[PDB]
């Protein structure tokens, strides 16, 4: 058998590898290289530009935390926007909420959506939901052009934050993927720096997920209210949320309790 | 340059790799292969039987959490035992407490201790402390033979738990390294199973550490009291603890807030 290996100048000096059971699909889209494979122990894997986007084994950690954090804080969210997230995982998580009336997603590369609809049916199933509307578009162009404002914006990717701010309702929230605390602390500082210019409450949380570099990924959290995103305003008690595998009431708050070295870094910002 | 790669049947299908700046030392001791190298981005690395034991970049996460969890719960700990932990990291953390009168460590393989004294001076520095006593011995033999009982036992390695129980004071605590929740859940269930036979409060916590498989490692926590190990009984406010980099009052409790799928597994135990 053969091994997939993940290298990048964003994390030099380290790599993470998964054994390939069999390659399933492979292409060069207009935007990036796309690879799909069955791994031997992590299920199916989606790779974009040689970097793991998701695996079946652990994707719930990232998609549940990214979604249910802001969605339990938002009181009655009606209009939600996903930026990036062609795979549909966040969308699967959003559809669980009955009060949501619309879900927009802006993903630049439709191959990602199409590949995920084909190979990852337990991830991309929210696309069959009538509330969902897909926009094959540059997020920066979508945000400049949009007429609705949103209750929650989830940035599942990677002046921009000026656009996010203007696209949110006066009490709206944004959560964006934001680096591993183990590798890019200067970047975490910069992102928090930018967001604090605009948002009155910027907070950083951490997700345990083995197939992202360093085994974790952070969530930049932006509120317009004084209150912020650390305390849920509801429990996910209905039948739709019975099968959640990572997120729960308590770990919501826990995820914001950061290593001392990080607190020390993000204090004088 | 060349790459070190970490394979094992304990986590098949995955591997983690670090770029080698230069190999520093390499031997086959009576017990295991020992490798030391400077990596390009994680500092010096200690490898035992081809599995990473520690790196300079992130070792504090594991050593601080393993130590300061039970040591902030124990009221006035006087006698402490480390099993394994030849590297000295836990010992460095223990020496910070002024009330501790003795620190015993039982490590079967003195090469580990000697190599760490040479190559990892900011890790093995607690050995120069007068309270520390080294026992080149099999832990199971040490525990059967010991006449003192201990306030805290820290198992920095990997009937045994019957021996740990008997070696602890009536109100003593044990913390043992206990698997990643991402890979060996059956094992976590078994360890908790064994410990609950003996200890009245068994609890599992999670440490974020990038160079262990899956980027995290758990702490099996065993108390004889009803109270347990989730709530510190003190704050580490003195000059000795000013330089802590991971552990703090809040993340102590947070580390016990586990992913829903794990709670579901360890409930009917």
């Amino acid at each position: 058998k053969k091994w997939f290996s993940e290298f990048s100048i964003m994390w030099p000096g380290q790599a993470f590898s998964l054994k390939i059971k069999k390659i399933l699909y492979e292409t060069k889209s207009k935007y990036q290289n796309v690879l799909v494979f069955e791994s031997t122990t992590y299920g199916k894997v989606l790779v974009l530009d040689g970097v793991i986007q998701l695996t079946e084994k652990d994707e719930f950690a990232y998609h549940e935390m990214m979604t249910h954090v802001p969605m339990t804080v938002s009181k009655e969210p009606k209009n939600v926007l996903v930026v990036g997230g062609g795979d549909g995982g966040i969308i699967r998580e959003l559809c669980k909420y009955k009060s949501v009336e619309n879900i927009d997603i802006c993903e630049i590369d439709e191959t990602v959506i199409e590949v995920s609809k084909i190979y990852f049916k337990n991830i991309s199933c929210g696309y069959e939901d009538k509330r969902v509307n897909v926009f094959i578009e540059d997020a920066s162009k979508f945000l400049e052009n949009v007429t609705n404002t949103y209750d929650v914006i989830i940035v599942d990717s990677s002046n921009f934050y000026e656009k996010i701010y203007n696209a949110l309702k006066p009490n709206g929230y944004c959560v964006a993927q934001c680096e591993s605390l183990w590798i890019h602390v200067g970047t975490i500082k910069n992102m928090i720096g930018y967001a604090k210019k605009l948002f009155k409450k910027v907070e950083y949380a951490n997700i345990s997920i083995p197939t992202y570099p360093c085994g974790c990924i952070g969530i930049l959290c932006c509120s317009k209210t004084d209150t912020g995103l650390t305390k849920p305003n509801k429990k996910l008690e209905s039948k739709e949320f019975a099968d959640l595998k990572y997120y729960n009431y308590e770990n919501h708050s826990a995820a914001f309790k950061l290593p001392a070295f990080l607190l020390k870094e993000i204090e004088n910002i």
